[PDB]
C-alpha cells in the first residue's frame, strides 16, 4: 500500500539505471539488429562489451578513463544506432586474438557519485577520509550490481555484456 | 535517517553539468573561432530544453522537438573527452550567434525511479505521480541553474528553458 517517506535513491542505482539504458541497451540492440558488423576492413560477426568499473572513485572518470584506454592500448570506435541521433562511441581492442570484437567502456556518469558523497559528509578539510573510501567503495560495488541485475533482464545483453573491476 | 540518498533529479543534474556542459563550453572557448559550414559566428549561446512532461524516453521526445524547432545535429570536437559531443544546433539562423540545443536524455532516468517509488500495481498515472514528475523537473531545471551559476562560461552563454 501506501508508505510514508521521501522520494530518494542511492546515486549509483539511478547512474546505473540511466547507464544501462541509454548505452548499454543501445549498444546490443545496434550490434544485434544488424547481422554483420565492419571495422577497420575487418568483419565481425560476434561481439563482447566489457563495462570496466574503475578501482578508485575519483571526481573525474573521464581522465580516469583515458588513462585506463591509453594503458590498455584500446583505440575508439564508433558503432551506428537508429535509437539515437548520434552514434555511439566506445573503445575497442585492434590486438585481439580472435574473431570476436571486443568492446570496452569505463562509465564516466560513475564520476557524479563523488560530488554526493562530498555533500553527505558535508566536507571541510581536503583529503580522503577512509569513511569517504567506504562510501566509495559502497556505491561502486552497489552501481555494478545493480547494472549487473538489469543485465540479467535482457536477452541481448546476458548475451554479450560482462562487468568487471579495473586491474 | 543519515544515510547516503538522493533525489534522482539531483544526481542526475550534477552528472549531465559535469559531463556535458561544462565540457561544451570548455571546448567552444578553447577555438580561436567559431565556424561551421565556412560561417562565422561571434558568440554561442546553448539552450536546455527542459521537457514539458517526463516521459521514461526522452530521447523520442527531443526528437519530435527537434523536428518542430527544425534543428538538425552537430558535432562538436573536444580533447576533454575521447569522443565529440554531439548535439542540435540552428542552420538557418542568421544573426551570427551559434544556437545549440539540448534536450536531456539523462532525465528519463526519473521515471523509473518514480515508478518504483509509487509501487504501482495499475497501469495509469495518478495525479500524485504527475505532480512528484513536475517537481522532479523542477528540481533538476533548479539545480541545473545552481551549477550553472558557479561557472563564468556557462553563466555568460548558457540558458535554460522549459519545452513550449
Ligand atoms: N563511452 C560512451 N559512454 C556513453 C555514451 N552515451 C552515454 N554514455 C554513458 O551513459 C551515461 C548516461 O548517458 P545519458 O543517459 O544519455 O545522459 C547523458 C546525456 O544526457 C548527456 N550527454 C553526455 N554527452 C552527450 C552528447 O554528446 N550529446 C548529447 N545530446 N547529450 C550528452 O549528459 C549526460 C551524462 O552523460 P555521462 O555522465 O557522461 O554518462 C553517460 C555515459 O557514461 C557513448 O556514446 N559512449
Amino acid at each position: 500500500g501506501i508508505h510514508l517517506g521521501e522520494l530518494g535513491l542511492l546515486p549509483s542505482t539511478v547512474l546505473a539505471i540511466g547507464y544501462f539504458e541509454n548505452l548499454v541497451n543501445i549498444i546490443c540492440e545496434s550490434l544485434n539488429m544488424l547481422p554483420k558488423l565492419e571495422v577497420s576492413g575487418k568483419e565481425y560477426k560476434k561481439f563482447k562489451f566489457t563495462i570496466v568499473i574503475p578501482k578508485d572513485l575519483d571526481a573525474n572518470i573521464k581522465k580516469r578513463a583515458k588513462i585506463y584506454f591509453k594503458q590498455k592500448s584500446l583505440i575508439e570506435i564508433e558503432i551506428p544506432t537508429s535509437s539515437r541521433n548520434y552514434p555511439i562511441h566506445i573503445q575497442f581492442d585492434e590486438n585481439s586474438t580472435d574473431d570476436i570484437l571486443h568492446l570496452y567502456d569505463m562509465p564516466t556518469t560513475i564520476g557524479g557519485i563523488d560530488k554526493a558523497i562530498e555533500m553527505f559528509m558535508r566536507k571541510g578539510h581536503i583529503g580522503k577520509t577512509d569513511q569517504q573510501k567506504l562510501l566509495e567503495e559502497r556505491e561502486l560495488r552497489n552501481f555494478k550490481t545493480t547494472l549487473e541485475n538489469l543485465i540479467a533482464t535482457d536477452a541481448f545483453a546476458k548475451e554479450m555484456v560482462e562487468v568487471i573491476i579495473e586491474e
